[PDB]
Formats: C-alpha cells, sequence, structure tokens
DNA sequence: TTGTGGTGT
C-alpha cells in the first residue's frame, strides 16, 4: 500500500460541518412514489391492459373527416399540380406495385420491401397506404409512423414528400426529431422520425395503440434502434393484432430480416440509378501502370486468385498484385496517381476518395495540394480540394457540394462519412481505399481501441452508388477481387459493440424486466457478459437494487434522454446548484465537442482550448467556457466572428444550448427544479464555485480514475485505478501540461490507438471523490492513519475528519434515497439545505489561493 | 503529440 496526500481538515471546519449535519438529521404531495410503486406492483399481464386504456384515441374515427377527405382527394386529382405529379411518381418503380402493396398489408400484419437506392420506397410507400385509406374513406383511422436512421434524412424526406403533394410541411406530412418538429395532423398524415424518437415514445405508448402503421426504414444498417424495435415487435405485435408492420431494407443480407419474422411476404424492387461501373486493384494498375516504391500471410491470400486470372491480366500488373502495399491506403502516392490519371481521360465529374482517417486524410491533402511530383504540379491549380470528416468544417459549409469553378474538377477526400451521413450529388468516381476505421471493445481487457480495418462487402456497395447519383460513374476500388471474398457481409451490428447501460434500464419501463431473457431475442444477441457488466454498472450508481429491480432514482434515470451515469450527475447539480455548467459538461459528452480540427490548424487550435479552458484543467468546464463565450457574442451581435477566431462549429454550440434546456425543462417537469432556465439564478447559486464543479463532474465520471506521478511541454506517467499506463490524449487539453495542483483525474473515454489515452478529462481532488464515490473505509495501514476511495487510493486523514466525512457519506445517501422518491427543489433555507452546505464547505478547502 | 459514424416525446 502507497500513502497519499492527507486530507485532514481543520477543526474550525469539521465543527461547523457537524454542526450543519445535527441541523439536517432534525428533520421529521408524492404523486412519483405511487407512480413509482404501481409499475413495481402490476405483472406484465396487468400492464398490457391498463395501457390500453390510457391511449385509446384511435378507436374513434370522424366520418365527416373521412368524408371531406376523400372528397378533396378525388377532386384536387383533376387539378393542374397534380396529375403531373401522380404522373412522374408512376415514374418510381415502387409505384408499379402500389395495389399488390396494399393487398399485402391488408392480408398480412408484417411485410418486407426490399429495394435500393431511387427504387422510391421510402417516398412511395407511406404515401400509398395512406391515400388509399382516405380513397376508401377511411383516413381518419389512418395514422402512419416511419423511423428514420439519421435526423437529416428525416426531415428532407418529408420536405419532399410534402411539395409532391401541394402541401406546407404540418398538414398531411410531418416530421418530429429529437427537439424539433413540424408536426403532421393528427389524422390521415405520414410522420417521418428518427428512430430514437419512436422508443422513447414507447414510455407513455408500449404497445404502439397511437399508430396504423409502423415502417421501419434502413434496417440492413443494424442501428441499434432498428434492432431494438425489431425485438420489441415481437413482444408487441401479439397483444395489437390490427397493427400494421412494413419492414424497409436495402438488398443487404434481406434474408435476415424476412427470417427474423416469420418467412413473411418480401417485395423486391428495382432500383433506379445510373450504373457504376466497377473496377478493382487489377484493372486499376492495368490503366495506370503505376510503380511501387520508397506479413505474409498476404501472400497465401492472393497467389491463388493470380493463378486463375493468369491471361486476362499482364504479368507486370500480377506481380504488382502480390505485393503486400498494393491493397488499400498504403501508397498514398499510388492513391495521387489514380486522381491524376482520372483528371486526365475520362469526362468531367467528382472523385470522392475515401480514406479511413484523419491520419491519411492529411497525406493525400497534402500530396494533392503541394505537390512534389511534376504531373501533380501540372494539375494543382486545377482541382478544388476538399477534406471531409466529421471534424473539419466542410461538411458544415456550402462549397463541397456546389459544382467546381470551371475548368477545376472537385476531388473530395472523405472517410466513411460520405457512405450515407454526407451525400455530394456531383461526384461521378469513386476512389474506395477499402480501408476505414472502427471502434472495438475488448469486454476482456476492458480497451476500447480504434483500429484501421477492411470494409465489408456492403460498404463498398453502398460507396459504389456514390458515383451513380448524376451520370454513370466508375468505383476505383483499391484492392483485389481476391480481397473482397475475404471480407465479411455487413459490419458487425452496432449492438454487439455497445454499452448496455442504457438499453437495460429502459427497458424496466417498458416492463421488461429480464434483460438476458429479453435481449437473447434480437437478430444478433449481445454478449450476456456485457447483459451483466452493464446491470453492474446500474447497481454501482444505485439504479437497480442488489436484486436488480429499479430504485426511485433508476426510474429518473431511464425518463432522461442521456446515459445513466450522466442523467445521475445532472441531477446532482439539480440539488447542488450548478446547473448550467454541469449540463453543459453532460451534454457535450453525450453529443460532441464544438471545436472544429481542421487541416494544419492543430496547434492553433491547441492554443484556443488552452485559452477557453481558462486555466481549469478541464475538457467538461472548457466546453461550458466556451458555451458562456459564444452566449456572450450573440448578445454582442459577433457571433460569426467570434465561431471563426475559434475555430467553433455553430451548428453544434446552438445544439449543445437545446439540449441544455431539455434537461432544464424534464427536470422541471419532475419537481428537481423551481424553474426550467437553466440559467435562472437560484438554479445557479453556486456555478461558481469551481471545486463543487469538479466534485460533480467526478460524480457522473466515477469510477473512471487516473494518477499522476511524473514530471518534465511535459511527460505524464499516469496510470488508471486499474493499474494500467495512460496518457492525456493530444487533443485533451491536459496533455503536455505542468503544474497541476491534483494528481487525480477522472473521465468520461478511455481508448488505444498509438497509445492508451483518456480522450476527456477533468483534474479533481481527493476529497470530492470520497464524498461522492464509494469503497470508503478509514483505517491504518503502517501507523499512519488513512481514509480511502474505491479500496485503491489511500489518504492520510486523521480520525475527526474520517469520522465527519463517513457521517456525511451516511447523510448524504439518506438524502438522495429522499429526493428521488419524493421529488421537491431543495429549499434554500430548509433542513436539507444544511446537509448541502456542508458539503459546500469541505469541498471549498480545494480553492485555489 | 492525435481524432470511423449515428442518435434520444
Amino acid at each position: 500500500i502507497r500513502l497519499g496526500c492527507n486530507v485532514s481538515a481543520p477543526s474550525g471546519v469539521l465543527e461547523r460541518v457537524k454542526e450543519l449535519m445535527e441541523d439536517y438529521s432534525r428533520a421529521p404531495d408524492a404523486k412519483f412514489q405511487q407512480q413509482f410503486r404501481h409499475l413495481l406492483s402490476v405483472n406484465f399481464e396487468e400492464f398490457v391492459a391498463e395501457t390500453k386504456e390510457r391511449n385509446a384515441d384511435l378507436d374513434w374515427v370522424n366520418p365527416k373527416l373521412d368524408e371531406r377527405l376523400q372528397l378533396e382527394l378525388g377532386q384536387r386529382q383533376l387539378e393542374e399540380n397534380a396529375k403531373k405529379r401522380l404522373e412522374a411518381r408512376k415514374k418510381l418503380p415502387t409505384m408499379k406495385y402500389a395495389d399488390d402493396i396494399i393487398q399485402a398489408v391488408r392480408e398480412n400484419q408484417v411485410i418486407l420491401i426490399v429495394g435500393s437506392t431511387g427504387c422510391g420506397k421510402t417516398t412511395q410507400v407511406p404515401q400509398i397506404l395512406l391515400d388509399d385509406a382516405i380513397s376508401r374513406g377511411c383516413a381518419s383511422s389512418c395514422r402512419i409512423i416511419c423511423t428514420q436512421p439519421r435526423r437529416i434524412s428525416a426531415i428532407a424526406i418529408a420536405e419532399w414528400v410534402s411539395y409532391e403533394r401541394c402541401e406546407s410541411l404540418g398538414n398531411s406530412v410531418g416530421y418530429q426529431i429529437r427537439l424539433e418538429s413540424r408536426k403532421a395532423r393528427e389524422r390521415a398524415s405520414i410522420t417521418y422520425c428518427t428512430t430514437g424518437v419512436l422508443l422513447q415514445q414507447l414510455q407513455s405508448d408500449p404497445l404502439m395503440h397511437n399508430l396504423s402503421v409502423l415502417i421501419l426504414d434502413e434496417i440492413h444498417e443494424r442501428s441499434v434502434e432498428t434492432d431494438l424495435l425489431m425485438g420489441l415487435l415481437k413482444v408487441i405485435l401479439p397483444h395489437r393484432p390490427d397493427l400494421k408492420v412494413i419492414l424497409m431494407s436495402a438488398t443487404v443480407r434481406e434474408q435476415d430480416f424476412c427470417d427474423y419474422f416469420n418467412n413473411c411476404p418480401m417485395f423486391r424492387i428495382e432500383g433506379v440509378m445510373f450504373p457504376v461501373k466497377m473496377l478493382y486493384l487489377e484493372d486499376v494498375l492495368s490503366k495506370t501502370n503505376y510503380e511501387f516504391q520508397k506479413r505474409m500471410k498476404h501472400e497465401a491470400m492472393i497467389e491463388p486468385y493470380l493463378r486463375r486470372i493468369r491471361n486476362s491480366y499482364d504479368s507486370r500488373v500480377l506481380d504488382k498484385l502480390r505485393l503486400p502495399e498494393s491493397e488499400g491506403c498504403e501508397d498514398i502516392d499510388f492513391i495521387a496517381d489514380l486522381v491524376y490519371y482520372i483528371c486526365e481521360n475520362e469526362p468531367e465529374g467528382a472523385i470522392l476518395v475515401f480514406l479511413p482517417g484523419y491520419d491519411k486524410i492529411s497525406q493525400l491533402y497534402n500530396i494533392l495540394d503541394k505537390p512534389k511530383t511534376s504531373k501533380g504540379q501540372r494539375w494543382r491549380d486545377h482541382m478544388a480540394v476538399f477534406p471531409l470528416h466529421s471534424l473539419m468544417q466542410s461538411g458544415e459549409q456550402q462549397a463541397v457540394f456546389r459544382r467546381p469553378p470551371a475548368g477545376q474538377r472537385k476531388v473530395i477526400i472523405s472517410t466513411i462519412i460520405a457512405e450515407t451521413s454526407v451525400t455530394i450529388d456531383d461526384v461521378v468516381y469513386v476512389i474506395n481505399s477499402g480501408r476505414t476505421k472502427a471502434t472495438n471493445y475488448d469486454i476482456e481487457t476492458n480497451i476500447q481501441s480504434l483500429d484501421e480495418v477492411w470494409v465489408t462487402k456492403a460498404n463498398t456497395q453502398q460507396r459504389r452508388g456514390r458515383a451513380g447519383r448524376v451520370r454513370p460513374g466508375i468505383c476505383y476500388n483499391l484492392f483485389s477481387r481476391a480481397r473482397e471474398d475475404r471480407m465479411d457481409d455487413i459490419p458487425t451490428p452496432e449492438i454487439l459493440r455497445s454499452k448496455l447501460e442504457s438499453i437495460i434500464l429502459s427497458l424496466k419501463l417498458l416492463h421488461i424486466d429480464d434483460p438476458y431473457r429479453f435481449l437473447q431475442t434480437l437478430i444478433n444477441a449481445p454478449n450476456p457478459e456485457a447483459i451483466k457488466m452493464g446491470v453492474e454498472l446500474l447497481k454501482r450508481i444505485e439504479a437497480l437494487d442488489q436484486t436488480g429491480t429499479l430504485t426511485p432514482l433508476g426510474m429518473h434515470l431511464a425518463k432522461l434522454p442521456i446515459d445513466p451515469q450522466m442523467g445521475k450527475m445532472i441531477l446532482m447539480s439539480a440539488l447542488f446548484c450548478c446547473l448550467d455548467p454541469i449540463t453543459s459538461a453532460a451534454a457535450a459528452l453525450s453529443f460532441k465537442s464544438p471545436f472544429y480540427s481542421p487541416l494544419g490548424k492543430e496547434s492553433r487550435v491547441d492554443e484556443i482550448k488552452r485559452r477557453m479552458a481558462r486555466n481549469m484543467r478541464s475538457d467538461h468546464l472548457m466546453v461550458h467556457n466556451t458555451i458562456i463565450a459564444y452566449r456572450d457574442s450573440r448578445y454582442s451581435h459577433a457571433e460569426r466572428d467570434f465561431c471563426y477566431k475559434n475555430f467553433l462549429s455553430s451548428m453544434t454550440l446552438q445544439q449543445l444550448e437545446r439540449m441544455k434546456n431539455q434537461f432544464s425543462e424534464l427536470l422541471y417537469n419532475y419537481k428537481f427544479l423551481a424553474s426550467s432556465n437553466c440559467k435562472d439564478a437560484a438554479s445557479n447559486k453556486n456555478s461558481e464555485k469551481i471545486p463543487l464543479l469538479r466534485a460533480i463532474i467526478g460524480a457522473g465520471l466515477y469510477p473512471n480514475m487516473a494518477h499522476l506521478r511524473k514530471s518534465r511541454r511535459a511527460i505524464h506517467t499516469m496510470a488508471t485505478d486499474d493499474g494500467r499506463r495512460v496518457n492525456f490524449h493530444p487533443s485533451s487539453v491536459n496533455s503536455g501540461e505542468s503544474g497541476f495542483d491534483s494528481a487525480y483525474f477522472v473521465y468520461f473515454q478511455r481508448q488505444k490507438s498509438t497509445d492508451l489515452f483518456l480522450l476527456d478529462s477533468t483534474m479533481v481532488f481527493p476529497m470530492a471523490l470520497i464524498i461522492f464515490g464509494d469503497g470508503v473505509e478509514a483505517g491504518v495501514t503502517q501507523n499512519t492513519p488513512y481514509l480511502c476511495v474505491a479500496k485503491t487510493y489511500y489518504f492520510k486523514c486523521n480520525r475527526e475528519t474520517a469520522d465527519v466525512v463517513i457521517q456525511l457519506r451516511s447523510n448524504l445517501e439518506k438524502l438522495l434515497l429522499k429526493k428521488a422518491l419524493y421529488p421537491a427543489p431543495i429549499e434554500e433555507n430548509g433542513y436539507e439545505k444544511q446537509l448541502i452546505k456542508a458539503i459546500e464547505l469541505l469541498l471549498s478547502l480545494d480553492e485555489r489561493l
């Protein structure tokens, strides 16, 4: 055992802490206690009955509305706005099947519609089912929900389908996503939403009584939400005979879904696209004759393929495919030559180059921008080059989407972001390096890593169509055809890679009490070791009790749109009056940092972060400071200048602000706050006290802790509580810093790439860890009296302080248990406020003099 | 000294 610094407190302070605890301990309407007890008392049978009663609205129809819409449809079909738009809609493949689709839905509860881009299924299939019900004079009985993986999809598809109907948004077509909606009318309507919205609405309506038609789209992409929803439909659909489901998929393991729902009807709908010629590494080295130079394994794969094709390609081509570095992005200069080649031959069109990461995007960018070769210098001023990465500004500006200046060919160097989330319409030529990066989590060693990997067959299939949007394109694949056959079908479904805390807890509100029983029924069942490890985390933060049942705290957390650890942090912040800074830190960890990282500006950006951090040694507080500065710039009408100087995304910042206000209102709705403004003065009386902030930030991120032993920019010896060596990720404001007031840090995310990195961190103090943590005991190890936390970090503490801190932790526990069962804001002068003021005092001892 | 991508009445 190694002993750390002294946490003992002066007599005057311990005297006051004790006086305050005694005030608190002298204390003597909850609908929520009734709601919580009622959830736990019903079995599943009673749960299904009761929800049927509260969501009855769709048992009611409006014949005057049925008729009036039946009438306005037939009437407006003779006008000239429609009948051209009906006629151009009849050009889409999906419409050929309308009557066969209507019949399949009528005769079956679940059916599957399989089709690729341009078949129109997403825009057309809702309109078909809706205009049918209108025409038969049912319009008021028809309410259609169509889920989408991505926010942008949901809006744009909803604006489009609305235009096709000669209506503004908000009438028969609407969209709802997180914190934004243009809702359609209540009946006879189509609603596009993100898959997550539909899941949250299950809490109020777990059997989907408020919809007549559910349409899941892009289920082949295997997002966590659509996998969950399909599992949950196996539970729901037996109790909902009148409910109609349409599954929708690309042709990517489409049988998996047809299998999963009995053997249900499957429509295949032919695509609309310009053909994109597929070439491989043999075909590229055949055209450009590029020459390489500056395990095997690889020899075992390629040689058998070379034999079958030996008379279809030159012997020097086949000899190049034997080089390990011929495949992928290992040689950037090779890719550079391919871009130059397409500039020389081939018609005008944009090149989209798929490389795995930020590192490789910079390399090709520098080679294309500052060319060393003569051919590159020829082409340099004739290319308009956009790097495209989730961290770079180009995605959020207008340039990369528009066609380039005349005489310039647009070359986009992108990550997998250009596969779906971001689409550029003028791309005619796709260079697919075949390499992407992946996050893997090893459950055994508890290390998440970020590794370069080969893409899957589905990735390549998708990237090919990115060349076929405008005219016939070409897709250049920088791997052999032999590699393709070794590639997996689809990427590992997201749920097999994901932390299960949030899902497990969420199921409890749906009266799915056994996560092992339920999660096993998905298309791909998660490792039960991941389920257990999720249950254990929820038990650790006391969202589930020892027998695994929901606690009152856990029902609250289950009701916040954030992971349960950060939901708990936000609650603490209400009780401890730091609401504005803590919700900023919470919102940024859930979504993302506002900082761009443009090419070449890295150190300029490390400077801006360090500046905004205001020497507080916290990535999380640093973001809040940024949001404070952002707000002040709008009050100053300086906003746009402010975002340019500091390399900040205004789209991200406004989104953080929306998330924060959402957490404000929910907590105010739950009676933890007196005001739904996250800037409200009562809620923020502590928001200036930085040790209190670090304590609450730590309360959320515990138990992720690190200890720093070294010196030198500076060099760091640091290890997590598990013993493993780590460093601050170079993008964290703590990288290379020295002169920390404390040797302890908490972090949200640890990731292995070229080292074991803490992606984000806050400097914390031992007294805060002890109060809000667990594994606390007092003792004597050598001849020193100690106080520990997590049975890991042992601190010198005299006995008077240990006996107070431990009495303090008991009262804090008793308090939280009360506040969760009987929600009500902490009264400013009451008994509860005394215990808060006791903790404020003890934590304030670590203030910087 | 370095960062695949989604998302939550």
